[PDB]
């Protein structure tokens, strides 16, 4: 069923993909790396004492607080939902090989299940509804850029000013680059305007997985993580294999003499992909005005902050379904993005600009380095763009794809298994967005509370609440998938973008509280994906500009966890044992010195200001910008803290922009 033409490094085709400076030739020759991060300055992810540390305080932690989460997946009790193993991890060192990415789900959708369009009128008119409300009445903004970030092909530039000069280029060209494409000129775009060619995998990790202390030999277990092969990944799994991959560690001591205690393992890896900046510029200049028009107008259902903003919400309802989406990108179809490009032409958008986003949507993939002696491949044509990869983490608007594609697929749940008299609401384009609008504005007496994959679906008193119990017995039975759509199950230790749902003994929304998830703390402190990058002197730039800013809103993000103060004097104590050193002084010097260091980078934060006028939000988000990509938006964070990490593309370009692309 149609194998993806592949090309290796030395091909013409992968070679137009890098430009001809350091940067970009570095890029697409990088071989396999792999290495102890600096975890924090002076401190690397494998020193014997922070390894000590990590085996006695895991151990500790998981014997004294054992999850408490019943048999329907609600956190109770202590507010803890696994085991404390997850931070048993070499970090730095990846488990090999990682996947090769998928160049068509067709056949894993197909052998899944999962549609192939949608099932109905009904669900079609649903779809179509969501793309008219979200793309409809956009006001510009700037386009704002996080500094730091690569502009990848062809460039791979990291330097802002270039950065701002290919964004605004891009925003004068992009009419002219989508009609090339409307004319099928693919090469053209992207030789002109650099419009196309590639995403650029890069291998991330996921720093904490699943680790079992089997009790028969107190020997421990990492969690199997399968991966595709090259064949496999070529074929849509036609051909080639899927296998675990090796999470073993204890290589590191044959390699690097690095020792290995007992029950640590080589880190997940999963595959992220980097967009061409060219075309995704003019995707951004959209995307960013609906995020603004999602989060204001339907801020019911998409616009979420802190724990007690979650809770006024749940609290209202009468049951509270939390789900989990198996592999969410990987299983994003296909037809979602023509069905939404569609109605982008049908709701009048420049049918250039759709060109650009349709295409962003079926780019081929450069291959890094997912093994040593692996990689180095471009999956897919790029003089014609046809795979289907999913959801490419790195386009423009992968958050909003996500987000429209779920938010139906659980409205529709809701509808098929619980609420059948709701659907005389949708007959027609105008009543389904009147019904959508309704809806996602939380006046229906079926809710839902979203961010792309992580949702909790909601039944307020209802005719369709007998309908949501039988919904959610049926996800704890685990038998039938709920949808068409994607595969559906409940999570297992509820929880909503980072916080837990934690419920009392009536197991009721009403009595229920939202908590910071204490083993993300742990995560965040002792596993953090990147090192501290010491050596880039622009501290913006860097993946974790202050990480001693943490220290100052861990109270407020983590202290409402029943067991807060019972993990930091455990903390402490394993620390002492460790390191002969106290961790809470170590962390008061830590920020000291990021607080400092953060008056350099604020022009209204004098030599020695102090965190005073900063949020919790601020300080989470100046230790790790990647929670800006994932938990929160630009206005959730003061604006002179935004300034710090984005730089912009003035409003009056945008706004011309913006003009020329939506309806009249
Ligand atoms: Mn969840």
């Amino acid at each position: 069923p149609r194998r993806a033409p592949a090309f290796p490094l030395s091909d013409i085709k992968a070679q137009m993909l890098f430009a001809n400076n350091i940067k970009a030739q570095q890029a697409s020759k990088r071989s396999f790396k792999e290495g102890a991060i600096e975890t924090y300055e002076g401190l690397l992810s494998v020193d014997p004492r922070f390894l000590s540390f990590k085996n006695e305080l895991s151990r500790y932690l998981t014997d004294h607080f054992p999850a408490n989460v019943d048999e329907y997946g609600r956190v109770y009790g202590n507010g803890v939902r696994t085991n404390f193993f997850g931070m048993r991890h070499m970090n730095g060192f990846p488990m090999i090989p990682a996947t090769w990415p998928l160049a068509s789900n067709l056949k894993k959708r197909a052998d899944a299940d999962l549609a192939d369009g949608p099932v109905s009128e009904r669900d079609n008119l649903l779809f179509r509804a969501a793309v008219r409300l979200m793309f409809s009445d956009l006001e510009p903004v700037p386009l704002k850029i996080r500094k730091g970030s690569s502009t990848c092909i062809p460039y791979f530039s990291n330097d802002m000013g270039t950065k701002i000069e290919i964004a605004e280029r891009a925003l004068e060209k992009a009419e002219e680059a989508g009609n090339l494409m409307l004319q099928g000129k693919f090469d053209d775009a992207y030789q002109l305007h650099q419009m196309g060619g590639a995403y650029y995998v890069v291998y991330r990790a996921q720093s904490t997985d699943a680790i079992t202390l089997d009790p028969k030999t107190g020997k421990f277990v990492s969690k199997d993580r399968m991966v595709a092969d090259f064949e496999y990944a070529v074929t849509g799994g036609e051909q080639g294999s899927l296998f675990a991959a090796s999470k073993d560690a204890s290589r590191l001591k044959e390699q690097y003499g690095i020792d290995v205690p007992d029950g640590f393992f080589c880190e997940r890896r999963r595959t992220a992909m980097g967009g061409p900046f060219a075309l995704n510029a003019p995707i951004m200049a959209v995307a960013q005005p609906v995020r603004n028009k999602i989060y204001s107008k339907y801020a019911y259902t998409f616009h979420h902050t802190t724990r007690l903003n979650k809770e006024e919400k749940v609290k209202e309802w009468s049951l509270c379904v939390a789900t989990d989406v198996s592999d969410h990108d990987t299983f994003w179809p296909g037809w979602l993005r023509d069905l939404i490009c569609d109605e982008l032409l049908n709701m009048g958008y420049a049918p250039w600009w759709v060109k650009l986003f349709e295409t962003s949507l079926k780019l081929p993939v450069y291959v890094g380095a997912p093994a040593p002696e692996q990689g180095h491949t471009l999956l897919g044509d790029p003089s014609n763009p046809d795979l289907e990869v999913g959801l490419s983490s790195g386009q423009g608007a992968t958050d909003l794809m996500g987000t429209l594609l779920m938010s139906i697929t659980y409205l529709v749940m809701q509808l098929d298994h619980t609420a059948p008299h709701l659907n005389s609401r949708i007959k027609d384009m105008p009543s389904a967005c009147r019904f959508l609008d309704s809806y996602w504005q939380g006046h229906e007496e079926i809710r839902q509370i979203s961010k792309s994959d992580d949702a909790m679906l909601g039944w307020t008193k209802g005719r369709a609440l007998v309908g949501g119990h039988r919904l959610f017995e049926m996800l704890k039975e685990g038998k039938v998938n709920p949808s068409p759509y994607m595969k559906i199950s409940y999570e297992h230790g509820g929880a909503f973008l980072g916080d837990i749902l934690l419920y009392d003994s009536r197991r009721e929304p009403g009595s229920a509280i939202f908590v910071g998830n204490i083993n993300s703390m742990l995560n965040n402190q002792f596993s953090p994906e990147y090192g501290v990058q010491s050596g880039v002197r622009d501290r913006s730039k860097r993946k974790r500009p202050f990480p001693g800013l943490a220290w100052a809103s861990m109270k407020d993000t983590y202290g409402a966890c029943p067991i807060y103060s019972d993990v930091l004097e455990a903390i402490e104590r394993c620390w002492w044992n460790a390191f002969g050193e106290s961790y809470r002084a170590y962390r008061e010097d830590m920020l000291k010195r990021d607080t400092l260091e953060l008056s350099r980078y604020v022009a209204s934060m004098a030599r020695q200001a102090g965190l005073a006028e900063l949020t919790p939000i601020d300080l989470e988000v100046l230790a790790d910008p990647n929670k800006l990509q994932y938990k929160w938006t630009e206005a959730d964070v003061s604006a002179n803290i935004h300034e710090v990490l984005m730089h912009g593309v003035s409003v009056e370009k945008t706004e011309r922009f913006l003009r020329s692309v939506m309806p009249r």
